[PDB]
């Protein structure tokens, strides 16, 4: 019931909070930067303040203090569902508080009234070739939508730093509302013979309109979509996509530009693209070893994949050190809905083998699986076999998280992200020599 | 030190590098290089050095050093057009990549190579020709880059299962093609918007990259050709902590292709606090003229400056995250004006500001740096030569910046830098970590 008002009052409490805190500990040390950290992608450096979520290496992600199961229980469900609606999540990430069902409905409704594409985007999408990857299409379409930016106007217009957050809030609501429109058009155009996406039923929830535009009607596939979109929404801020959005948002680029840049990062093979990668490898697996393999043959398939310089897709993590609750959460879902699925059973079998392999191999820090290892198998089951699209789905979810933070970054006037770089030759000089 | 094919040269260079970093890392990987305080975390990583970037290094007191070289030094050492004064961007790219100063031949080969690789796919052209005039030039550029990704050789190869070792090779190809296509793209944007969709003509395999650019832009003055060589050379790289450089670095570390990494960087560059400043300094200067008139007094200037600050606004093209003095790129450009457009009224106003602004900023006590940066002096040079469409200004900066960023991109891959993935913290957790306040 008026998320903008809600924010309007939470803001100054928090501004207060930090100032006083910074006054006290501004110069207090929270860490040490090492030569290896610099060469190792800031591995283990605590270099960002990100509010919407925190990641625990052992326990996983907590969204505003809540774990996945906690959310699963707490957040409002649909009419007669079991899976939490992403609208709730979004309210939670933004507010810090559990939304009521009324609040949740208000969002759905808000996201329905704002879903609307400019024709220039439409045309573009319609002229894209079928050889251009869906993420690229997605990314390029978003960038193009920036002509609609309110923040971009207000800013040129001369707004006060103070009001920045309000513009960003509108840009943010509008993008999340349109994303499914762009995502759906992409699918259709690529996989549905360019058929129309149709309309938004103002009376449905965001996932539900999305699935319609996609042209899927299994009510269970709807529930999946809800779960899918909830769980991929945020993953603290050091992740490539979030960080990107955050780094780019810092220069004051609008939310369209920022999200788009984040998509380019999500699309990397070591990141969100792994969604799709996993699937491709699982398929090729099935071709070779066949539908039902022996643990023994599975091992070698991995033992091979390894001494051959390749990584096992969906396994490993920069931060997590244990099995990702996102993975588990998905597996519980399969267990309740597609337990007899062959692909599913394989994924399941992989779970018992890879970790030991990745343990005797001795390189990976995290021998366990991440969300990526398990999403595709679910999708595929419901008929969405177009694996080059999976990352798009992840992208649409990630907007929830990143944008929720975008508002806060500007509301708290976080400045330009600009660290200092060094050359090896200078680092050597600093230390002495290697 | 030298012969013609960059690729062969690189290939040789590479392994010695790796060995070095390796042993160095062997003795000191655990050797602490610095801090981490609460303030730097909230402060956008200000003052934290936590990134390796080989191509350039910025000294806060002296300015950018290319591969140990300063601008003036590059200014003299680098090869020039047959009959120019200005360094050619091709030479700088070579320097940046190889860490060595190129010969004329060496440069010529680069030009030829960039000429050769210059080709846009139809879909991109279609797309560009279909964009509305209200779609900012930077968005066009960024969306065009992303869509060109259909061509990525690294992407393809990667999917086909190449070895981590070979990665750099495809990135070298993708970068070369991208440096090569950029002007085509940029020119098409300019044409479309300001030249009633006329055609960009063709590439002259014999010309230098900038020359072919100005031709496609429709600019024929040699002085402007010369300005372009300088411009593209000077906005090249600025160590890796700047938004654009860092964004390409971050995205590339994920194995996204160069097209993707670059386009993302473009989105950072388009930020009002970043490359977009180019444009703002000009919009700001225009407004200023309109009010104050042409021959304003220092006192009137000063005041207008104070107005801007009180409106809660920043003086455009002044201040910097790292630099603590006047940017050498600023100076460099002032010298060029001094020599070629000593009496432009706009030029004169920039010069005036130069003597007024830093004192006011000093007085206001906010800015760590009260001196000018590159973006404060670039638009005036363009304007003078007829390129008066300021919304396009950052596009040229972007074309320039592809040189630094792509040069390191190859190196990061060549050197196997991993995924850039830091640790985020919430205020609450941070507090808890400390005691709170
Ligand atoms: C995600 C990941 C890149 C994390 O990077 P990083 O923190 O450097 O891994 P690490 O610290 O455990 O690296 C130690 C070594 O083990 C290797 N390793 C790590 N994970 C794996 C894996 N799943 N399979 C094989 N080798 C692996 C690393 O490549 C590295 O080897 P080398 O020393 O020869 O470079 C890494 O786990 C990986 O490559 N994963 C496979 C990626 C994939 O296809 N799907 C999973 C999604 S990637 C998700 C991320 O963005 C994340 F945060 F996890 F990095
Ligand atoms: C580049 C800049 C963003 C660096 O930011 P930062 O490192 O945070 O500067 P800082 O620490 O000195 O700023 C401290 C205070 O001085 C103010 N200040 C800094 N520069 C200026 C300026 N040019 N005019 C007025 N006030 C300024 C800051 O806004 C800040 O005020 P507050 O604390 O009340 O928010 C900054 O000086 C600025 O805003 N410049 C003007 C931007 C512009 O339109 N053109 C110049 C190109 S920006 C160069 C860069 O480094 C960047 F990375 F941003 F691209």
């Amino acid at each position: 019931t008026n998320l903008k008002d809600v924010l309007a009052s939470l803001i100054p409490k928090e501004q207060a909070r930090i100032k006083t805190f910074r006054q006290q500990h501004g110069n207090t040390a929270v860490g040490q930067i090492t030569v290896d950290m610099s060469y190792g992608g800031m591995r283990g450096m605590k270099g960002l303040i990100y509010e919407t979520s925190v990641l625990d290496p052992d326990e996983g992600i907590r969204f505003r203090g809540f774990s996945i199961p906690e959310c699963q229980k707490l957040l409002p469900k649909a009419g007669g569902g079991e899976e939490p609606l992403p609208e709730g999540l979004f309210w939670l990430l933004v507010t810090g508080q559990i939304p009521t069902p009324e609040q949740v409905s208000w969002v759905s409704k808000e996201w329905a009234k704002r879903a609307a594409l400019p024709s220039h985007v439409v045309t573009m999408l319609d002229n894209f070739p079928t050889n251009l990857h869906p993420m690229s299409q997605l990314s390029a379409a978003i960038t193009a939508l920036n002509s609609e930016s309110n923040f971009a106007r207000a800013y040129a217009e001369g707004i006060n730093r103070t009001k920045y957050w309000e513009f960003v809030y509108e840009d943010a609501m509008d993008l999340i509302a349109k994303l499914p429109c762009v995502a759906a058009k992409i699918y259709r155009n690529l996989y549905r013979a360019g058929s129309s996406i149709g309309a938004i039923d103002s009376k449905l929830d965001w996932s539900h309109n999305f699935t319609n535009m996609l042209g899927y009607t299994d009510p269970q596939f709807t529930e999946l979509m809800r779960l899918y979109l909830t769980i991929h929404s945020d993953h603290e801020g050091g992740n490539v996509s979030a960080h990107t959005s955050h780094l780019v948002g810092s220069a004051l680029s609008d939310p369209y530009l920022s999200f788009a840049a984040a998509m380019n990062g999500l699309a990397g093979p070591l990141h969100g693209l792994a969604n799709q990668e996993v699937l491709l490898w699982l398929s090729q697996l099935q071709k070779d070893l066949g539908a039902d393999a022996s643990d023994e043959k599975l091992r070698d398939y991995i033992w091979n994949t390894l001494n051959s310089g390749r990584v096992v897709p969906g396994y490993g993590h920069a931060v997590l050190r244990k099995t990702d609750p996102r993975y588990t959460c998905q597996r519980e879902f399969a267990l309740k809905h597609l337990p007899s699925d062959p692909m599913f059973k394989l994924v399941a079998q992989l779970y018992k083998i890879v970790p030991n392999v990745l343990l005797e191999q001795g390189k990976a820090k995290n021998p366990w699986p991440n969300v990526d290892a398990h999403s595709g198998v679910l999708l595929q089951y419901y008929g969405m076999t177009e694996m080059n699209y999976y990352t798009v789905l992840f992208g649409v979810s990630r907007a929830l998280g990143v944008l929720a933070q975008l508002i806060w970054s500007r509301a708290l006037g976080f400045p330009l992200e600009r660290p200092k770089s060094m050359s090896t030759a200078g680092l050597e000089k600093l230390s002495a020599g290697g």
